[PDB]
Order: structure tokens, then C-alpha cells, then sequence
């Protein structure tokens, strides 16, 4: 199934990485006995991969190429 990194966008917070993850249980960590999703991740290593990366997502990306740095601070 599609998985990697979990993809939350930096500033406007939109995930990157979850859309399937209905189908796709690798969203969610095994924390101790929840859903079966927890279930499967509770393996003895986080088939989830234990990732939370915080990346650009289109929106960013246009607010970069479109804008230089995405607008200034203040001054
Ligand atoms: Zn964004």
C-alpha cells in the first residue's frame, strides 16, 4: 500500500501525507490496544514509520514561486 513519512505542511498546516489513510492504516501509530489500525502497528517496530515531517505543500509551494519567500515578516 501507498506509505511513507507523515506529510503535515508547515505554517498552514494542511496534511500532506493522509488521504487514503482510510483504507491505508499507516497514518495512525499503535499506541496500545485502540482500533484494529493500532492493532496492526502494534508490531515491536512502527510500521507507521514514526514520522511527522512538516514539508511544503502546493499551497506553500505557489505562496513561494508566487511571492518571493512567500511576502515579507513586517518591515
Ligand atoms: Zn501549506
Amino acid at each position: 500500500q501507498s506509505m511513507a513519512l507523515h506529510y503535515y505542511c508547515r505554517h498552514c498546516g494542511v496534511k500532506v501525507g493522509s488521504l487514503e489513510s482510510s483504507m491505508v492504516s499507516t497514518d495512525s501509530l499503535g499506541f496500545q490496544h485502540l482500533t484494529n489500525e493500532e492493532r496492526n502497528d502494534m508490531i515491536s517496530y512502527k510500521e507507521n514509520g514514526d514520522v511527522h515531517v512538516l514539508t511544503i505543500c502546493e499551497d506553500c509551494q505557489e505562496a513561494l514561486d508566487r511571492n518571493p519567500h512567500y511576502h515579507e515578516y513586517h518591515t
